[PDB]
């Protein structure tokens, strides 16, 4: 199902594109405040098929997937749109 390339941590990406991606290394730890994750300028931001582009979240507040991994899609909107996960 789908188009997943799979990625590693810390990640980013550059310019207006729509993308979809999987990992498997969120950290689990509520110590863990430096491994969080933001954006802004994207249009559209999800993980498992649910929105979080409006706000920041850790990486230890998001519930991982049926198989155990996180999926992640990403649209167009704007020239200039950055990302990074941690």
């Amino acid at each position: 199902s789908g188009e997943y390339t799979e990625i590693a941590l810390p990640f980013s990406y550059d310019g207006a594109g729509e993308y979809y991606w999987k990992t498997d290394q969120f950290s689990t730890d509520p110590n863990d405040w430096s491994r969080y994750v933001n954006s802004w300028n994207l249009d559209l931001l999800e993980i498992n098929g649910t929105d979080y582009t409006n706000v920041w979240v850790a990486q230890h507040q998001i519930p991982a997937a049926s198989d155990g991994y996180w999926y992640i899609h990403y649209k167009s909107g704007v020239s200039w749109g950055h990302v990074e996960i941690k």
